[PDB]
């Protein structure tokens, strides 16, 4: 069952080395893994929502609590963007 919802990703700007929220909105889909094997609710993103110039694509994300680090404040001025890393190259950003 891929249930859609609506959420948000994070670019990120390499003159800065930042990570902000997207203009583009885009929505998520809730999925109950590949075949149930670790009921990981995989949230896959696209560029289905109304975007703001700036044209995306879809990313599939991943909720582990046991493994990715949930970051949903990133210490001084931050408004809330859940970014889950987990320990490689496999760390996303998304805000709401």
């Amino acid at each position: 069952t891929v249930i859609k919802f609506r959420a948000g990703v994070c670019e990120y700007n390499e003159d800065s080395r930042l990570c902000t929220p997207i203009p583009v909105q885009g929505e998520i889909e809730i999925k109950p893994n590949e075949e149930e094997e670790l009921g990981f609710w995989d949230f896959e993103w696209r560029p289905t929502e109304k975007p703001v110039g700036r044209e995306l694509d879809p990313i599939s994300l991943i909720l582990i609590p046991g493994e990715t680090m949930w970051v949903p404040i990133k210490s001084s001025k931050s408004g809330r963007i859940f970014a889950l890393v987990f320990s490689s190259n496999e760390r996303y950003f998304f805000w709401l």
